[PDB]
């Protein structure tokens, strides 16, 4: 692969589902990759299988890993120019009255101060080397989703904080964006579905919510990320949507009484 | 009525639904109101019922129709200080391949150049009073719709038209401004269930696009058009959203195959 | 005042600026106001100023100030309809690598889970009542700002959450929608101008960067809370901006090379 | 090139400007490319430059024009697996009072009827190739503009439209979709600022509304066409910015009085 040839990427969360879709994307690019994952059994696999990428375990709510990812990244392999902050968590669905403060407050640690964490400690590398950051957000950060109050206003804030720092960012040539998912068929998407009390009748549910009556791929997550790195180079605080078109038109939601 | 006391507003398509119930409002809120319609049977009746309310027969299509609207307001009440655009046709369902390019430009002026006509007209007047233009356009403007694309697109010029006037016009004090409603119950609503195999199951499935459950009313939309003009003195430009939720969240639009 | 005769309001952050403009507006409504803040001097002269106001000391990031704040608005008034969300901070102006997590982390407390909490301990309340939750949340939230990533970032958490908690609470019949205000001159605004090198230049930027030429006054965000309170009952969801026409059209942000 | 390997495509106005970046792009990616324009010069040699692009003389407001278009292209090459829509027109800047409603549907002919107009010849062949629609659009059509209220309904109307027609053209699995610009140099940005009283400031202008600090490129656009065509497989119904960052955060667009 030709199009992010000599580059270096960091992807959290890379183990598995969207991250490893990304993985493989930036791999097939000819870009190294770092895969980034708390959990060794997937990114461990993905490094013996890739040439190109390898795996640092990282937990990104945890700021020495990080700055270890970041430091071991610049040690083997001299510069950095991407990061892809695709480390997250969707809870089971929760009604408001179930969540807690402190359910709240973890899950702003992973989906929204790991993100910011790796970019503050990757930004001086992604200046120099004019790299770009792109923030995995989710369609539900801007449309909302019932029984998830918690991992919604995350993904708020990441498209929100991925406009700022592309404000911030843009005078030293550093481009900030994200993409926003809809569903995306992930062990994630399926792990929710099987606590369900009809797991094949919520996958069901979750092809026809959109237009294109499927889910969609990591690889495609994947290939819109080699895109707003490799090409998208007037492109800095966007939200890419990739999501089959769930958030157009009508639906069902729930005579003028 | 006391929040609009002592201006005059002209709402076209003023006649029934959406634009009788904004009729009604501003009247409630102590303006006086110049019913605009094409058609004599409802709006001769509502300049009967309320007092206030004037009906003049005018249509929008007709730049002659929209002059003599202009001046006989003025001539008769001494100022214009609101001007709606209300008036406007959704089509029965059509597919693309079903649609005319000639169906399209007559949508086009009824829904986009006959709000622009009166507007044109009507700015000398409005500039003399810190007047405001309130556009009525549609959720389905943003979000799209299926079988629809010219009413589709007639309803994004319109918002689009609505944030470049209020650029124009900001350095005169005049406010310009849209309202986006969805599924409102209306004549014109009933009409097009009656032409579906179901009209019951149409009516059924329109309740519940939205979270709220009910389609909205006439009465809705004009108070927001009634919060626009005499209390939203800092808002221009602005899409207001009257639609019960139904832009929110996922619905059946339509296993990563 | 009569369009919210009866009912009872708390508003946070009501001691001055936005929220006292708030206050008064529910007030001259017919409304009764608790008016909740961390700091009494303003707070307390507002309760005496105006009948039918009270103030209640209540930091909303001690959620035992929070849940006698909602015990003490029941037995006092024994109903409680509407929830404004006023609370939060904009810190001093910090370039990326300037700001800390544990910053972020305190901004995060304050702007967003105070919100949070104060919106669960009273939504019983407000499902009794078929009340309304009103979010003030920021139009950087939507599109972003320099030197203000985790401020961005709580803003665009609280526009998310306020979908996703409309979409929860829609069943029965609670509404919960945001404001989105931008440069509104209040005591904030006066002590950030301040802290610049000009502060008169940075005021007079302030008031340019919107197309009405002045920046907004709490007595307009005020009318539209009202707005939304009382007479918005189709709007749930919804993002009202507040903004003067600020987000409208080209500026000065920073030939093809 | 491999990427978009075996398709054809037509680009409207690709003779000169973004309409030839995007053939650039496509040939450079592989397919083969049908130039459509009205004017022979740019287009003509740049058929005689590219291998695998053709010219065909074609002014998309004329209806015969474009059948012969889709007719001769068809009989030429065997297939359409890509039409965009990029011909338009940006007038010189208008105050609302001097434009007219004879001029606005003029412009409604080339910015919007000529898109609907090939896009429903092209239809058919399309679904047989799952082929996709691109529609150049304008970040104007999102945010306003001043001095442009007839262009900025154009394109507020063509963003509408993709997303209908994504609606009614998905179970045929064809993607409809857009790019909307910003400030790109080209040589209509280069004719509209030279009749500026001072051109060089008016570029400068141009050049600083975007936090990146330039215009963009022609080649920019085209890359993001080709990720649409070639790469964008789950979505359809997007609005891609390529803008610099334009609608981000404030900027100069004229304490509370
Ligand atoms: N699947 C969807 O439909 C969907 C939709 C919208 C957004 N998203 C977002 O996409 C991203 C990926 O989701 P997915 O479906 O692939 O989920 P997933 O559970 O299948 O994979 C997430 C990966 O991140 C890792 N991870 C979790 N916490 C981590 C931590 N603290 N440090 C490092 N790595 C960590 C996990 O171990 C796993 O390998 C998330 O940010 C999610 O919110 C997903
Ligand atoms: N009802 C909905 O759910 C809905 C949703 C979104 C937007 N809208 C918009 O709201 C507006 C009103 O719709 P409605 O549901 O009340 O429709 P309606 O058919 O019930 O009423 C429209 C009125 O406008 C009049 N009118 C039509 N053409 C006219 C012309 N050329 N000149 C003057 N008056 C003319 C009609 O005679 C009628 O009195 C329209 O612009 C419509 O697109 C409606
Ligand atoms: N002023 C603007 O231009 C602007 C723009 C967008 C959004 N906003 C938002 O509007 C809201 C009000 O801002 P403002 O300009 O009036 O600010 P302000 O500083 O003038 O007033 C805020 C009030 O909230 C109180 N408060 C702060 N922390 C609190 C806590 N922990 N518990 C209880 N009360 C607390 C303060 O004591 C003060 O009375 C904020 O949420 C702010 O982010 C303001
Ligand atoms: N340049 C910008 O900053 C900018 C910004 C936003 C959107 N756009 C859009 O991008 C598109 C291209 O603009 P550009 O800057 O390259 O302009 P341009 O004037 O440089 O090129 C447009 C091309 O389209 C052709 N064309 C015009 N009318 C035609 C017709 N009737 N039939 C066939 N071809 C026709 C012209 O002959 C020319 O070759 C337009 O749709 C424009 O609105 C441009
Ligand atoms: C949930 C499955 C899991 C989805 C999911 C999964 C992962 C993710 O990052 C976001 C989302 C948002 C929508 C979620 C569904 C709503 C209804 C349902 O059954
Ligand atoms: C249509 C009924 C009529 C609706 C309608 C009615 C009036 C209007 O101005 C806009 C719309 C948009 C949605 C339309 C429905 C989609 C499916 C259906 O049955
Ligand atoms: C800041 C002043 C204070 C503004 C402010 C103040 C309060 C607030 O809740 C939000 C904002 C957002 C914009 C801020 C300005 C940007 C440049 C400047 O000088
Ligand atoms: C205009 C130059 C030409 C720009 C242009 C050029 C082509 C186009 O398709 C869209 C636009 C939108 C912005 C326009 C500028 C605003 C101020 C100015 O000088
Ligand atoms: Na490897
Ligand atoms: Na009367
Ligand atoms: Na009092
Ligand atoms: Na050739």
């Amino acid at each position: 692969g030709t199009r992010y040839a000599g580059k270096v990427v960091v992807v959290t969360g890379g183990g598995r589902g969207i991250g490893a879709g990304i993985v493989r994307a930036f791999v097939n690019s000819g870009a190294r990759v770092v895969i980034c994952d708390k959990d060794e059994s997937g990114g461990r696999a993905l490094e013996q299988e890739l040439p190109g990428a390898v795996f640092i375990l990282c937990d990104v709510t945890q700021e020495d890993d990080v700055k270890t990812l970041v430091s071991e990244t610049i040690r083997r392999f001299g510069r950095l120019d991407c990061v892809v902050n695709n480390a997250g968590h969707h809870p089971p669905p929760q009604r408001p009255e179930e969540t807690s403060a402190q359910g709240f407050r973890q899950l702003l640690e992973l989906n929204l101060l790991g993100t910011y964490t790796l970019t503050k400690l990757a930004l001086p590398y992604l200046r120099k080397s004019q790299g770009n950051v792109i923030n995995i957000s989710s369609l539900v950060g801007a449309i909302g989703q019932a029984q998830a109050v918690p991992y919604v206003a995350t993904k708020g804030a990441v498209t929100a904080m991925t406009k700022a720092l592309a404000l911030d960012e843009s005078p030293y040539g550093v481009r900030v964006n994200c993409i926003s998912p809809g569903n995306i068929w992930t062990p994630l998407w399926e792990e929710l579905a099987a606590l369900m009390p009809d797991p094949r009748a919520t996958i069901r549910e979750g092809m026809l919510a959109q237009p294109l009556g499927r889910m969609g791929q990591p690889a495609e997550v994947g290939a819109a990320a080699v895109f707003l790195a490799s090409e998208a180079n007037f492109c800095t605080g966007i939200e890419l949507l990739v999501t089959g078109g769930a958030e157009l038109g009508y639906g069902c939601k729930a005579p003028s009484g």
